[PDB]
């Protein structure tokens, strides 16, 4: 399954200490993400496997200086408005280094050692955002650093910023004097486009699994039928992503306490409730199928690019010739960044549709509008702000998923009449993921709210049942009338009348009055009316007070749910609670905490816990 | 290799007789295309294989239990004839609905499936509105409208006949069906139309892809490229499957090429004044094709999975006595991959446009004339300029089309369909995109054969100018040093830079000749001047006439050794075309039309398979 | 000065219907209504006027002829005949393109012979036009080459005479008493060097855009009437204070259309009963319509001006200044003005479609339709009447494709023609897409009007059904001998409860009618506190016998408020002229059969009759 592979990726991202750059051992998207985000991870350039092939190649080129330095000069052409982040630059530095290990570039080993040292020192040049059609200009800033160009500014850690010559001295390096072919070796790569795409693909894999898992949590809170994930439905339409996502979904909902409430809910008033769930849940495995396959396929393609000699000419020293091709063409990455962006927009649409169902009372199966706890709804608009936000997120996301590779210009004196635009495309897919992160944060926040509302719903109904039951005994109401009233206490959704339980124009008293008149006609063919009036009177004394007490006490079914790690993480570890008029905490403050957990990777802890033993 | 698979697809499309519909044997995109386009291809609904599970499921629904089904079809017959879905797509959809029923999940009667079998074989299909599906209730309601004999539904019988549905059933020996429980839903609740178009789209995408890959080699031959770009080491070290596989073909197509022999000769003369590397349209082609190849191959698998699936709801589990409520009617797998293919197709078109552009510009065509104009009178011959303009028009619309459709999902049908695939709309646009690619390939191929003729004439013309300069050097009694310089210039100068007026004192030949004469005077330092004066004098008497003669001979051969001979022989001989010039009266339209028609009806696969025979 | 864009569009519709002859003289402007008239009405003729322009044309012809002193011009035509037949540009577009090329010549800048212009005139009025390949133009060398090919009698060029006959170009010239032309100086270039085809399509695109716009604007008022909306949204002051000209003018129309509406009378009555359980404001699809329409109105009108400017221009090169003895080298062949505006209009057309989709969506959902049944089903048996659910799915399909089409074309410029045409307009491709967008918009307006006529019927049945329920309850309360205060409670419920919530089974104790009645019966018992229970039991008994059969009787009788509505023309047109009725299981016709009739009427412009009737009196 792809579920295991993404777990393998998350584990690798966490467990890795050294990234082996030897020319044999593959560098995954997890390893690139690790170097970029975790500063304790170091680069290990191994001499045993590639020092020989590299030096031979460097020797051949020399057997056949001002020229190579004036190429760098002209390619230092980007403008600072916003720039490429250090995470991206360092990833590109790693990827250019990795390209050299195959011994086709003819670069000196000494220069490769300098890259290794510069990475482990956290030194990286300030690189302008735009200029590459895919990565001559951005890679010329890495090359400019190695030759100690004063115009190129370099970072040392989070704070220090100095010119390149002084940066080289602080790490024990002297400015390089470029030999033949070396200048072209440095700038002629797909390193930047593939750097951004690597982190894009790691995040896309994590967030894909995250979205998949949260579909089960959505099922639990929306009172859905877990039937939609039955293996036979997907065996008979065997899209690999459809089967695998449903397999996870079936497993997550197998022993669900919320699904027990679901079956109980649809057993009462069966004819007046929907038989099938709406598409945002029931259609989820079919929707996820293409999205799963797109993100998995692109990972492979991105990894192939990471582990490749993307340079020109390809030096074939064993046959005394330089091979002329275009391995610097990032079309593999370019095109797959477009496909992924469309897949991400599809994940966003799934999230938007699910969130919309959750906010609307007519579709939320008992949940209050906007998930407003209230009870006073005139001063509690709940998650309406986030709902509006989700449409703003989805809308921009759909726009972003337009392709970039369809805008190829004839470039560079018409020499580059086809070019990938891979970096541009990767940046847009990165921007789309940022928006997807915003959407997952809000979704998870809302469902934790829905968990709380469902558990309180169970507690409030049981109170209404108790108060009606005891007062039926207290008022000496017959066995028939008691059964009718208890049914109404179980049937009508508490959130329809929570605002004012004893309001004569709200569903509870409405159903009660309808029952009382029905039981009068049945028992007729006078003191019953006296007993019923006393029941109504005493309900206005006890019900409101006891319903309030239970809610205030609340301010259990999740403890048996496989999504407990997510609920416990959001509520306990991030220090949040039920959203109401009484909690002095803006939705921003709540969602920001969840977003930050997703952005830094802390969300993987509850994710892995949730999926343990799958 | 994907090359093997596409050849396998082409072979199956050509040589299939019966499509086995049994619920175990897969139906490929080739089979779907074969049924749609070839009339003598029949459907084989094999009873022994799947009558059992179908009737087990059918009777299960009968145990658990008709005006309800009538109302559903009547409801969904809601399209408008503005445009219509072609019979090819409707018949493909009919086969795909039939195949879905064979899995024993739909609860439909075997009789209904038998009716679909005979309706297909009798070439009967309903008139279906183009639009209305979010993916395929409305379009599938017209197939169900036929089966129940709705008078408002019009059916086609072949190419000539269009009658109401009750009469259409009568003519093929069928009676209108009264629908049982679940049957009305079972007929309309599928991805049949979306997947039908997607199937023909995917077959075409494979054929045209291989065709574009092959013509990259032909482009190398005519543009005087370095076949080095296809060297296996360049691609093994950047091992994208599509990059390696495409390069493997191009290395093979260019091995021992007569045109590459000319290329080496061309670059050996005046090496330090010509492009050291080829431009990206050729050199970068394997890297460019890589994602496109993978996109089209992966999407072929996905569409074929949808073809061979039970896209229905509810899925009847008759063995465990329960009706499973899912959403197998959601064609998102198809919809998303149609968007991806369309982006890839746009990339294929961009490659072709870029190559075509190089070919048309003298600065980039390496000796070739602008617009590939033969002339010799260039003021009244503009060659392929018209086709050059149209190529930009094709590519422009192609790039526009490649915007995704799946990013425009609306919350639909009482917000019940809050996610829908729009697969049929997406497939339709990818279809339209492939029609444009066909237009581009047609022009591209035509421009290549034109370029073959121009290169071969270039050689014949050069051998004449050499022979004329050689003989006149003797007749004037010029020294062996002078003869060596003059024969060098005759070899070096591109013949098409002076073919308009060979003895014009301002054009490149006489310019180079007047340079050598002054170089040979200084080196040999006055009756030599009189011999050089007689050399120019006798040149303007014999040169133009002899160059004209061979051209005339040519208009009334290294492509013989070339592997692209089957293409050249197909365009020139089978399609009856010649070299484009003022003296040829056939329009660019008349020539390219013949090529396009051959691409459209599949005739082009013959020269393609001949070109690729022995490639393993 | 324009009084209102609504007056201007009505001006276009009148001009389209009334014109008999199109005057081509180089001074009198051709409008998008004229171009549409020629393309669609075969009785309309072209009149080339030899008084004003004949002199300047011949002067220009002579000057070019003098400066030259023939195969060159024929070779241009030969190489430009490079289209492929896969699909083709329809005769309407080609005939429009011929007129526009002819019109360009009248300015005396092209150097074309008057005889060629006379041939174009003759070919147009004879309904002769070449079959032109769809693609090839980056904007219109290749498509225009086929008009030029016809004039020189190229055997490969096929020509239509009317709708039936297809003959080669020499034979087509023969049948109209013309001989193939021999091209002189510049004449080859002068025929192909224009924006005629892009501007032809754009012209009938802009004419349709104007008509469909006004139609959409007007139908917003009809939507207000059926959805029970608050006309308050169109109040002048709201828009006076946010003074977008399209916003003011659309609201002005809507205020007028809703002023004395009998339907708006029902709206005020509806929101008076149970105020607290009903929305205070309408949803955006209606309330936000003038604001939404504002840029859409302005885009469509501004583009009409730009297209018309191109129509009445010398789109040719070089421009021959015979008065100052020199040829000026410019680029009037660049159709960028038409190109970019076609992109803007396509986005506006998508915007109009979104407005239609949203309004349609509210209408189909019971939670949003303010009393109307789901999918606008009549029933009463809702299990076999799914209503307009089919058209509702189609509306999502239509809108989704429409939003996709509204992506720009002008952003996809390739460096073309040996990098000489390094900026090209792509105007014809863009115009083609905007045309496709308007086709879909026609499908959307068709469904929308069909749905709203269904809604009118349902609202009028609603008023008939309720007053019967009121009558049955009122009389039984007297017969059963119930007190006046109890009678007032039960009559309130009869009026308050929406009728379509219980019409399926009126005397079902689980549906909202009996629920309210049982609620009120228990409340009255508590208020008057034994034989009262006997009288109430008799009330329930006699209601379950009498009510259902009477509700059916009035429903069958139905199978009035519109008669005072300004939308009566539309309702009568759809119902009487097109021969339709209320949609139910008792109606044999499919949704297709009904919507088709409305679509055809939109397509051939029959819809302008009820539109003009609906809007007469408006200033």
């Amino acid at each position: 399954s792809h579920v295991k592979d993404i777990l393998g990726l998350i584990n690798a991202f966490n467990e890795v200490k050294k990234i082996t750059v030897d020319g044999t051992t593959p560098i995954t998207v997890a390893h690139v993400a690790a170097l970029a985000r975790r500063h304790d991870v170091k680069v290990a350039l191994e001499a045993e496997q590639c020092r020989a092939r590299v030096e031979t190649c460097s020797s051949w080129v020399q057997r056949k200086s001002e020229l190579q330095e004036s190429l760098i000069r002209c390619l230092l052409a980007g403008v600072f408005t916003d720039e490429l982040p250090a995470t991206a630059t360092r990833s590109a530095m790693l990827l250019r280094l990795n390209s050299f290990t195959y011994g086709c570039s003819g670069i000196r080993w000494e220069v490769m050692e300098a890259l290794e040292k510069l990475l482990n020192s956290n030194v990286s040049p300030k690189v302008p955002l735009r200029g590459s059609v895919s990565d001559l200009i951005p890679l010329a800033y890495i090359a400019g650093l190695l030759i100690g160009k004063p115009s190129v500014i370099a970072r040392i850690g989070d704070d220090v910023e100095v010119p390149a010559p002084e940066a080289l001295s602080r790490v024990g390096l002297r400015p390089f004097k470029l030999q033949a072919k070396e200048g072209l070796a440095l700038v002629n790569g797909t390193s930047f486009a593939t750097a951004v795409a690597s982190t894009v693909m790691y995040d896309a894999n994590v967030l894909l699994l995250l979205v998949e898992t949260l579909c089960g949590m959505f099922c639990e809170v929306i009172f859905g039928r877990e039937e939609f994930a039955h293996p036979l439905i997907h065996k008979v339409k065997p899209h690999p992503g459809q089967i695998e996502s449903a397999e996870l979904l079936e497993w997550l909902l197998r022993s669900s306490p919320f699904q027990e409430l679901s079956r109980e809910y649809y057993s009462i008033d069966k004819l007046k409730k929907p038989k099938q769930d709406r598409y945002a849940l029931r259609s989820s495995p079919q929707w996820l199928a293409p999205l799963v396959q797109t993100i998995r396929d692109a990972t492979t393609t991105v990894e192939t690019e990471v582990n490749s000699a993307n340079d020109n000419p390809i030096i074939d020293h064993a046959n005394d010739r330089a091979l002329h091709g275009a391995n610097f063409q990032g079309s593999a990455v370019g095109f797959y960044m477009d496909y992924v962006r469309i897949a991400v927009a599809g994940l966003g649409k799934l999230l938007f549709a699910q969130f919309t169902e959750l906010m609307i009372e007519y579709y939320s199966n008992g949940l209050p509008g906007n998930l407003s706890l209230g009870p006073d709804l005139s001063v509690d608009y709940g998650l309406k702000g986030l709902d509006i936000a989700m449409a703003a997120y989805s809308s921009e996301l759909q726009y972003l998923a337009n392709p970039v590779t369809t805008h190829v210009h004839s470039a560079e004196q018409h020499n580059q009449d086809i070019n990938s635009l891979a970096l541009i495309s990767a940046r847009k897919t990165e921007e789309a993921l940022d928006i997807l992160k915003l959407m997952i944060a809000s979704h998870l926040t809302a469902m934790c709210q829905a968990v709380d509302l469902r558990q309180l719903e169970e507690a409030l109904v049981k109170v209404v049942e108790n108060v009606v039951s005891t007062l039926a005994d207290e008022c000496g109401l017959p066995n028939d009338t008691k059964a009718r009233l208890l049914y109404v206490a179980k049937a009508v959704p508490v959130y329809t009348y929570l605002e004012s339980p004893c309001d004569p124009t709200l569903p509870l008293l409405l159903g009660l009055k309808q029952s009382c008149f029905d039981t009068i006609l049945a028992l007729h063919k006078d003191t019953l009316v006296d007993r019923l009036a006393e029941f109504e009177k005493r309900l206005s004394d006890r019900l409101e007070n006891e319903m309030t007490a239970v809610r205030v006490l609340y301010e259990v079914r999740i403890q048996g749910s496989k999504f407990l790690p997510f609920y416990r993480f959001v509520r306990e570890e991030l220090d949040t609670g039920v959203m109401s008029a009484r909690r002095e905490q803006t939705p921003q403050e709540d969602v920001q905490k969840v977003f930050d957990a997703i952005a830094d990777g802390r969300i993987t802890v509850p994710l892995l816990h949730c999926l343990q033993g799958f």
